[PDB]
């Protein structure tokens, strides 16, 4: 039982998962992909192993892999196929990234390998037994947020593996592990609590 | 699958449940009790029926009922016995109230009829498949809150049945059903969203 969350913004993608429940693939300057899992270790490994089997050993050209997918919809279908086929060996996955010639895209993959895509209206997904802090994300998340502010919002909804992907870079450089002893994260959390109490103090003006 | 929440404050008790998942017993001027359930209808009815069976038909004086319990710990044990025995016919219950000569008290009852009591440090309980908005309650709930402000905080964590119990009154007069079309509740919720966005705008000053 773990939790993960991802945001699609105008400026790129942000991924976060606690504890690997965050998996990366990359061809420098051409494509990057991140998979987040909330299933047990066997489920995660089975899906990743199927993806990697086709990347490493596929002999049939017309069988699409993450590195031959012409766009992110097709890449999502690859992961969908792996998620469904891994049942042969009860959590959703999050999958996003970018392929050259197309904007960054983000998907939520269901157990049967069907999926939905993030939009400007619904710019984030949460997976896991508890979708921690969903109300705050619903109310505060906006698609025009800076990547760092999205990351901060995501972190407050929760060590945590955090990846910030900047649009059109086709690399994952901003990768970060944040522990419970991280003093920056504690300072942010304490300020958030103070701000919440102040926010509630304002709105208790209103009757119900 | 439903959600319920209760708060113990200096000034009394507040109970809320959505959809009866909120059950009331009373002897005017002597004792009041509220049970909240998050189980299915059969589980709730079984526990309530056992409580009522002993209130209505018990022939043995030494068998404690809600109306013979000398204090709220003993009353909690009565409910615990009903919760455990109802298994003979996977959710916690919340049970609180007041008996004359003692402060108001609030308990969370587990499947085996064991329980824990609310304290000034931990002044609330949540039950149900999803403990909606737990982070906000953890950060904002205080035991010295007015009953109405506690109610507002509880409502934001979510029709909803709301009971406010004022200390030493031994009656439940402030009983309220709040629908999705309630304009007061919509106004409160909209203000909360605005306040959250402002709270996040402040604290994004901090790095992580
Ligand atoms: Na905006
Ligand atoms: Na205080």
């Amino acid at each position: 039982g773990t939790y993960a969350v991802a945001f699609r913004l105008e400026r790129g993608l942000v991924f976060a998962a606690d504890t690997k429940k965050l998996q990366l693939w990359r061809q420098p300057g051409e494509r990057v992909f991140v998979l987040l899992s909330a299933g047990n270790l066997a489920a995660t490994q089975a899906v990743v192993s199927l993806i990697n089997e086709h990347l490493s050993q596929e002999t049939d050209d017309e069988v699409t892999t993450l590195f031959t997918a012409p766009n992110m919809y097709r890449a999502a279908r690859v992961v969908g196929d792996a998620v469904r086929e891994a049942r042969s060996i009860n959590t959703n996955f999050i999958f996003g990234g970018q392929i050259k010639g197309e904007r960054p895209r983000l998907f939520q993959i269901y157990p049967e390998g069907n999926f939905i895509e993030a939009t400007d209206d619904t710019p984030f997904f949460q997976i896991g037994e508890h979708k921690y802090g969903k109300p705050i994300l619903d109310r505060v998340a906006r698609s025009d947020m800076r990547l760092g502010e999205a990351a901060k919002l995501m972190l407050l909804s929760f060590p945590i593996d955090l990846v910030i992907y900047e649009r059109d870079t086709f690399d994952v450089t901003r990768e970060k592990r944040i522990s419970a002893d991280d003093e920056y994260f504690r300072n942010l959390s304490n300020a958030w609590s103070d701000a919440l109490r102040q926010a509630f103090s304002k709105i208790e003006e209103f009757d119900v």
